[PDB]
């Protein structure tokens, strides 16, 4: 005889599992900017936020969900406790410790492992069929990481990588172009941040091979400095944060276009991290970015990119820290 | 010649003005959730930010330029300067002051006052045409100063008011029902915040009244306190600041909502805060929020609300507390 | 080895059922305006169509599927066999025969009803779980017989029913007002077509009733002759198939709109046809148009409108002559 | 006081012109899948529509305008008379013969060239400003035709061409590939028609080349045949019309790609028809398809594709057929 019974009839009370439901762990800058754009762009029936910052993580929740006359996810939900998140086809992590000054690197990613190991058989209990989408950093370690301690299938454990470093080239390409990111092409693979490669062969448009115009493009020969372009992706990185303090919203934007791939199951191409061991003469369980193909069971499929020398060289050097840094973490 | 002369051969070099321009103006949380959701939505084709804060403000910009892959705004830009802010279509104000410990209301907002005093000339001056779109607080009152410094005709001038107010109420509608604020109407007016009205009769899903279905919808005597989704609206305000220290993804949305009326010239009616004299007895230059059709050229149209005795004898009271401070405030 | 074995190595074959799939049965206008808004709304992952003509099928099937670069649906399928319709999570059923002239109702229905007797058993066959949307007419008849059987419970068999009456009559509302049809809110229930019966009461803009404001409204008495907005609801219908020979683009977009909370579960309301039997009188298993929420589960609520006495006989009425059909037909 | 005037309070009247406006001629299959595709893509704030079949053309608007509850787009009008069009952004010219089973789009000229004679006149007298985008066939010869009669300079003046055909082949590739056509890149050049030419060497997946994989790619000797690939692209058109009887929703879709890039100003790369005197040794006035870039002033640039000694042959070829059709033509 309530009010709402007097509205509404109601023909049955049963199931409700979320179809196509998302997790994002960590609610900092990062987190909360995958967060909106994964609302923005329908990607999921449900979206799950968890963090061990309670208030800061209720008050999110609570932020989104006052938005949802404008947004089609009709359910949003948040907690510490890892139930939050069962069922997820897609679970992404930005969660970690932040470098202190003069820490170490085998340190810090010593201290993230720790954090793993809390999080990452949470997610698996609840989850044990989702993806999931490392964006924490270092990135490619922490992929190794989860994958490592999560016994999931290579295929199901993707690291953001080079995909943001890959958007930022294509937008200072189409900057000196005058032409869209969108058909701007080019790619930056391997480790992601300082040490990554910029992929000169393949750099085009409409198919037009930058270098074959300019064989001088990339080297330090070339009076056009197109190499500047590569040091400003790493240069603006640190830029933004010294500017800003953080960096969210372009990350956030990338790693919704990740989360539409494999959530809509388009088997696009993108730089992303996956287990490399095999190629390039590369023998050691180690993650790095090559152009993968993406789906519903995450990276069904990678590109085989032919590098010069020196390109397979910077990969190959990568390959060999990463690996002397993951063989001395303890588990 | 060069590589770009090599790949483009161009037919045209006199570029033109952006057609559907927004600018955003105050880069903390809030403008910044307005910005990305309108890059989101794809309501403009030129997007420029304007701050104080010099380095916040570049980094804010870098940031969502490195996006641009994912979006379809060809261009952002931003400055100190408001040149930078030319053409706009539509300018959203999110500028203000926070109030300081020992601050009174009166003073506070005087020192809104002062900064609009800079702001308002400066957009009109380099945009005489454009729109004005209020949120700064407190938004009726910052809104009536906008239009008294502006001197734009009261369509062109409109505060965000209610908008927030009425999404969170329906959003806690939704959830009573277990049905989507999309599909759960009810309206809150008058002045924003604290001293809001919700509209009982007006409250329905699918054109079934509550009020009619329920007589002691909103009283005191209302067996199930529905005069407590009201209170919650308040409170939720003040719940979210509390737990993450600001609000931002619930207003950005609702901004960019009525963005989308006005850009694509929709006639949506939405709760806004409009210059309210001659209505409810009301006589003196103040704006309140009623239900305004959205369009092309501001506000063009407000509907008229039959209110009970009650309800208007509310409103009048927040018209007397506006116009005593507007009456005590320094141009 | 092939190109593709060079280009790319494969982590893993495949392959999962489908997770998002929408199928439609009967290619005609309705048909494929129901499939491209599907499309363009990005609501499947996977999109099968099914007819009895061979060639148009295979035709309409190729035409969609050279679009696909600008689509977000990797998988269009087609076929006369129903093994293209496994693991459909909603199937849309807009298969039918044109009426003759000088054919009786019962005539006309019986011909759709031989048809319902082969395309509904292949397609519970394939998709036991299915939600079945129904859109062939005489709508409401046909929901019965898909009903019937299906041997699906009531909250998996859905009619459009009055949703494109309701969607005319919006449009037609907002024309007179001046106001886009989104916030221009009115029902029209009951039985699709001819004797749909348009809720007055309803009626509203901004939670403001036109039958408070203006008591003559839908009367015979009434000033502004308002019974000429729903006349022409029906008189619309009529005039387009006159003017242009059939109807789908709102046929289409309507229909989709009804998928996207389907497949969103959404949880919005919306007028489409049920069974009604224990509403108004009504005792006999027939289905007309009240508003419903609708999500994963197909119909799981209702909403009780109150309707005058009038109102509550032109339902009883239509329930009479529905069932008088219905007790005729051969299953 | 009527209803209209107790429910609305007027601020002010005056109606005013559309900001978005596209017109689009001829509400054939190809118009009608044009205006569909891009209403649901939010393109425009009018779209107008003009035939020589009145009862079509106004059946035609009442059936897009009673979608209106779905759509984003406030005003859709009709009328023979190309006063409706006036003040229009975009032009979109889709009338005329097509052709039938195995006739050569080539075999339509002297009736579509008599039709355009009448259409881009009118089109000009009241929008003299649009961009005018040519979709009717031979869509190459109609878009120099309606260049010539318009007086516009050749920005303003573009056919649909080869993004259409790029599009096929597109699909065609990444159903071989087993990857998304948007990560499929590879352009078909030249004429909209059997003489079309694909552009082997610029063929990739990631920037990595197809021809450098598989040096014999696209030639009589490739053991996989690419060349058929090509061949199904020419043949598309034939095959879809001898078993649907016309194409419509592909061209539809490749329209409203285009529509896009032109009224958001973005800058993106697309295959469409223009003048290509200056290129490859090519001094005649002739159109056809090369990649350019297309934004708010239509055809800004031209990109130069390098093509191998046997492409830019082909290329010739399709130059040589086309001209020596153009160049009878009289006006
Ligand atoms: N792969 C890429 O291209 C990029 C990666 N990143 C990385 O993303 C990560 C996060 O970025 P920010 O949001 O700025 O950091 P943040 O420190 O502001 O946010 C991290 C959140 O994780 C939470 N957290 C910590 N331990 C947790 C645990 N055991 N369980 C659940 N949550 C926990 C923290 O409470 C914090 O709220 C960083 O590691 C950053 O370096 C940032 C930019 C780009
Ligand atoms: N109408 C509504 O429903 C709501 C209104 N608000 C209001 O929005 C306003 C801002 O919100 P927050 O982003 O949290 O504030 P914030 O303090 O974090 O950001 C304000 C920005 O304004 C800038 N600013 C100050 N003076 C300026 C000037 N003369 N020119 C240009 N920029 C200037 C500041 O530098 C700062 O970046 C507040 O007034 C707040 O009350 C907040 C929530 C809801
Ligand atoms: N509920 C509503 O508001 C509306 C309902 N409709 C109804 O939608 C239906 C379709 O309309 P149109 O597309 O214009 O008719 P149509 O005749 O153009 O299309 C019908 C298609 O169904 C196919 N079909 C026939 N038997 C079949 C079978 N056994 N299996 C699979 N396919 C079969 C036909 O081959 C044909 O392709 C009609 O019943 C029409 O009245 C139309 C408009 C509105
Ligand atoms: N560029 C491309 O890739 C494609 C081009 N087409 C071409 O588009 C054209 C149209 O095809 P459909 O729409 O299928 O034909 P349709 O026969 O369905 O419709 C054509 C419309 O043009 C109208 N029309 C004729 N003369 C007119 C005039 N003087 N003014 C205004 N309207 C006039 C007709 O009345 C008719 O409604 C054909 O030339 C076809 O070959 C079709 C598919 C793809
Ligand atoms: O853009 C940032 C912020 C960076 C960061 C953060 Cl979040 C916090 C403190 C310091 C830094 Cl460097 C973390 C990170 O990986 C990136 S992407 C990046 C970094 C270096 C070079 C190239 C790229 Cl594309
Ligand atoms: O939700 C907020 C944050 C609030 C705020 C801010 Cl931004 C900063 C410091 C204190 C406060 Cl209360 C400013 C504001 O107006 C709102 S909306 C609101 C406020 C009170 C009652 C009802 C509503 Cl719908
Ligand atoms: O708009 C049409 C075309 C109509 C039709 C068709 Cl598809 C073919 C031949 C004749 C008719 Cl009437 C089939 C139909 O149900 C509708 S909707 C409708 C019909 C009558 C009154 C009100 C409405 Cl909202």
């Amino acid at each position: 005889a309530t009010l709402k019974d007097q509205l509404i009839y109601n023909l049955l009370k049963e199931e409700q599992t979320p179809q196509n439901k998302i997790t994002v762990v960590g609610v900092g800058a990062v987190g909360m900017a995958c967060a909106i754009s994964i609302l923005m762009k329908d990607l999921a029936d449900e979206l799950a936020l968890v963090d061990v910052i309670e208030d800061k993580l209720k008050g999110e929740m609570m932020d989104l969900q006052h938005g949802s006359l404008f947004l089609r996810t009709p359910k949003i939900v948040s907690g510490k406790d890892y139930n939050v998140t069962a069922n997820s086809k897609l679970v992404i992590i930005t969660a970690g410790a932040r470098q202190q000054e003069g820490e170490s690197r085998l340190n810090l990613v010593q201290r993230n492992v720790n954090i793993f190991k809390f999080i990452i058989p949470n997610v698996v209990k609840y989850s044990p069929n989702c993806k999931l989408l490392i964006v924490s950093n270092p990135v490619d370690i922490l992929t190794y990481v989860a994958w490592k301690i999560s016994g999931f299938p290579k295929n199901r454990v993707i690291g953001s990588g080079c995909n943001l470093d890959s958007a930022r080239f294509r937008y200072l390409m189409g900057e000196r172009l005058g032409v869209h990111p969108l058909s701007c092409h080019g790619w930056v693979l391997g480790e992601h941040g300082d040490s990554s490669v910029p992929v000169w062969s393949g750099m085009n448009v409409a198919g037009v091979s930058l270098k074959t115009l300019h064989p001088d493009l990339g080297t330090d020969k070339d009076k056009e400095q197109w190499k500047e372009v590569h040091k400003q992706v790493v240069e603006s990185a640190y830029e933004v944060i010294k500017l800003k303090g953080y960096t969210s919203w372009a990350i956030g934007l990338s790693v919704a276009d990740l989360a539409e791939s494999i959530m809509k199951n388009l088997r696009r191409v993108h730089p992303v991290s996956t287990m490399i061991k095999g190629l390039y003469g590369i023998k050691d369980d180690v993650f790095l970015s090559v152009p993968c193909i993406l789906g519903q069971n995450g990276i069904s499929d990678l590109v085989k990119v032919t590098l010069t020398s020196e390109e397979e060289a910077r990969l190959k050097k990568s390959a060999d820290t990463l690996w002397g840094i993951q063989k001395e973490l303890q588990f």
